[PDB]
């Protein structure tokens, strides 16, 4: 059992949501069942702190929370794999990942982008200087998937503290005690605790006040596309970074040798089944050129039976659960209908309840509902194409989606094409769709997102206002 | 009295019925353009969004610099047109001419700028020998609408960074004022501009006003005007991004160091603030803050230099200051005037309005909470509020208004500059100039009410008009 976390103080309420392992389905913590009043008041608290923390400062919180995650790894990917149900292998790696977010945004806090201009330009000039400088808002709101019930959290609340944000957090009902948890860590690491709330209930009760609470300038939400353009009908005057589904393509062009073709048969299954192929950047269709298929599609089946699917807290398991039994009995149900449309299935040892083996299938048709929709579990499909670039980026290109790619190839030319053709966010030659550093931009269009950048480097920008200041200079 | 049909894409389509442009010196119809419908801006944007750009950075620079030219050349008859529907004065509307004129140098100038960024992965445990590069790619469609204020130089701040980014743009001017943006229409048709990238459509809000927020094909709607509207546009652009760049009420602050030479020259910068384009600019000076102890000395120069200004016939080249948009505007801000005064307020020079022609009139001891500088007076009214010799005080009343765009600050004490700069809550501070002081290409935008947060001018007009793909590469 644990409370909400309101800057620095427990608050609690009569009511509970529990917090089930999906292994199991057994109960193993409880949150309160916030309401309105409870962001209301997160929010007040953070609109009237003004944080006077100095760069340095700022850095060494960020800095001594990354080292507490790193000294209670297992503590924190125990708590991960305990709500979520992936592998203790995929949660601790979660926990690196969380450990690099902090750091690098402590680093970033040395780095000041001011612009200068000079005005004498036109024949209007004047002998006169113009500076930029970036200040914090009132307050943000940060709303979280339960897919990296850490590394979300993370990549929303440390480019806030890198920058003297106050910001709420209302992690998802389905994992909330990892972002109570990394709550607790920060405030132990010197945050001072009007910067960060974490709040909790259901989305009925504290969900709106997060969208449109006075205070709020600036929603950041990730999460699924209907709950995003929701959101988007709703925040009136903020700002919003709204970061949706992806359906990401594995794109195999037919110029490779065998070799190359067990290189990305390793990348496909990879980036499939990663976190239970609970990725927005996941390989969800693997666009496998028709003349090499026949050879390809063997090294994925090979490689998918490698793959030992099990308890999640062995830690010689690879792959542990999807977030619970109807997720997974919806994938296995969107299988099933591609092999009634003429995919092949080619491995499928059975799901346990929310455990799902790598099911792999091949010729799966385009348009059938487990490539065109988001499979958001550890489905390894592989969807036949023709020997031709453009018609493989405009199947690549025909679903609602567009974050981010993974091309294999040598031939620099194709590359280039792929490259300019993709309607995408990020396009990784020869790596998986999920393929990023911690500070390059992130964000994807169409369905994707509302067309904004995160990543430690653009979420700074996003969360500040550009003042400018001009001087005479004679 | 001129008709003219809409752009759509270069073809030039009618429609019946009209809206009727006025001119506000004698209130007669000087135009008519078309009542247009949510169907005209539906095929604009189906045009916009069919077509994809391929000019290189080269012919960008080309159509926008010849455009630059072709504004230079017919600066006479470009200004004739916005003093007909705008009623502002030939020396500024000459003025916004040479504006536009910077718009469209600068942004032909910025198409040679690639601001494209490179990271090299192999910096964690996780590392890769491997680069990212960024690019930047155009989007479907833009919607551009536009206020009566600028009617020329607001259409070229949307719509040449469009063109220098292989945008298509979908602009619907104020039915106040729809020639200026029309003839620059031509103008760019004629400079090269392939003409997909480009329609003007008109009518009235109730009717093609929605299309312009809700069309399916519409990426970011660019909207500058006031805060109601902009609030309505917010609201209803779902899931689209939006540059909402709303109502101003700027102060100009004069500090209590200032020797009375240094006033004289305050006084220059707040009647001018005051009254440039009849004071119609987002960023005109709304407020003169004077500590207490300069304003006895500060306010005669301000009188003797407001004396000055000529106002009349917009048309006349001796008028220095012509008509407000319409004779209600005008009335609405004379009445602000007379309730100020009733609260306590002290009008020292009113010579009299007639009708849309609202003289600089000056008045002292105005109540900060008074509407006429608590609410945003769009007209050359110069209302000096007496505030306290002492800056928390002082900064406490500027930012007590729901608007933050720009602000001037009048001191040689670079201690009190510095806090000025850090505490007002404004998206510009000049010091020593109004707060309407920029150039093309600073960044330019306000907060609290004042814009949604994010910044126009023609750099990140640029930016803001692309979507930045990344894509990485091995390298060991
Ligand atoms: N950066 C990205 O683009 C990215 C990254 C990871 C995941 N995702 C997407 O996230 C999705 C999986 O996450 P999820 O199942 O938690 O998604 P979800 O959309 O169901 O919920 C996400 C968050 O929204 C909250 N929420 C739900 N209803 C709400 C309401 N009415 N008002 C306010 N908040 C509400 C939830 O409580 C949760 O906190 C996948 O589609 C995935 O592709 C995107
Ligand atoms: N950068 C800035 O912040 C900036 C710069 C200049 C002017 N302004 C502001 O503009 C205002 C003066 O201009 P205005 O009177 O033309 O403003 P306005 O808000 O009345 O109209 C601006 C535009 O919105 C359109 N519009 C009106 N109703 C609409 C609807 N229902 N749907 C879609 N479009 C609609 C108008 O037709 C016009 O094109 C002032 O408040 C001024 O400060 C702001």
């Amino acid at each position: 059992h644990e409370p909400m976390r309101i800057a620095g103080r427990l608050v609690d309420t009569d009511d509970r949501v529990e917090v089930r392992y999906p292994w199991n389905d057994t109960v193993v913590g409880t949150v309160p069942a916030g309401r309105a009043e409870h962001a209301r008041e997160a929010f007040a608290i953070a609109a009237a702190y003004q944080p006077k923390l100095t760069r340095y400062e700022r850095q060494k919180i960020l800095l001594a929370t990354a080292e507490a995650l790193a000294a209670r790894k297992e503590e924190i990917s125990d708590v991960i794999t305990l709500e979520l149900g992936i592998s203790k292998a995929d949660s601790l790696y979660e926990v690196g990942r969380a450990f690099d977010v902090f750091t690098l945004a402590g680093q970033m806090c040395i780095r000041d982008d001011g612009e200068i201009f000079s005005c004498d330009l036109t024949p209007h000039g004047k002998a006169r200087k113009i500076f930029t400088m970036r200040e914090p808002l009132t307050a943000i709101s940060a709303i979280t998937p339960f897919n990296h019930p850490l590394n979300m959290v993370a990549h929303k609340v440390a480019p806030a503290i890198a920058t003297n944000n106050c910001v709420v957090v209302k992690p998802t009902e389905l994992t909330p005690m990892t972002a109570l948890l990394l709550a607790d860590i920060l405030y132990e690491a010197g945050l001072p605790p009007e910067m960060l709330s974490v709040v909790t209930g259901w989305p009925a009760d504290i969900g709106m006040e997060m969208i449109t609470n006075p205070h709020v300038d600036l929603v950041t939400f990730t999460g699924s596309v209907p709950v995003g353009k929701l959101i988007a009908a709703n925040a009136h005057y903020k700002r919003q970074v709204l970061e949706l589904g992806g359906n990401d393509p594995l794109i195999i062009l037919n110029d490779l040798s065998d070799d190359d073709l067990a290189r990305a048969a390793d990348l496909a299954v990879a980036g499939a089944t990663k976190n239970s192929g609970q990725r927005c950047t996941a390989v969800k269709r693997i666009l496998c050129q028709e003349s090499v298929a026949d050879r390809f599609v063997p090294l994925v089946l090979e490689r998918a039976k490698r793959l030992r699917f099990g308890d999640p807290m062995d830690r010689s398991t690879d792959l542990g659960t999807v977030i619970h039994e109807k997720a997974a009995a919806l994938f296995e149900e969107r299988v099933m209908r591609a092999a009634e449309e003429g995919a092949d299935i080619l491995y499928h040892p059975g799901r346990s309840g929310a455990l799902l083996p790598p099911i792999v299938v091949d010729r799966v048709p385009h348009q059938s509902d487990l490539v065109l929709e988001e499979t958001f579990g550890p489905i390894i499909p592989i969807v036949r194409v023709p020997d031709d670039d453009d018609a493989t980026i405009t199947l690549s290109n025909s679903t609602a989606f567009g974050l981010s790619s993974g091309v294999c190839t040598n031939d620099y030319r194709r590359m280039q094409k792929y490259i300019a053709g993709l309607k995408v966010g990020t396009v990784n030659i020869w790596e998986v769709p999920g393929y990023r550093i911690e500070m390059s931009p992130f964000g994807g269009i169409k369905d994707s997102g509302n067309g904004y950048k995160e990543g430690v480097i653009e979420a700074m920008k996003s969360f500040t206002n550009v003042k400018t200041f001009s001087l005479p200079w004679p």
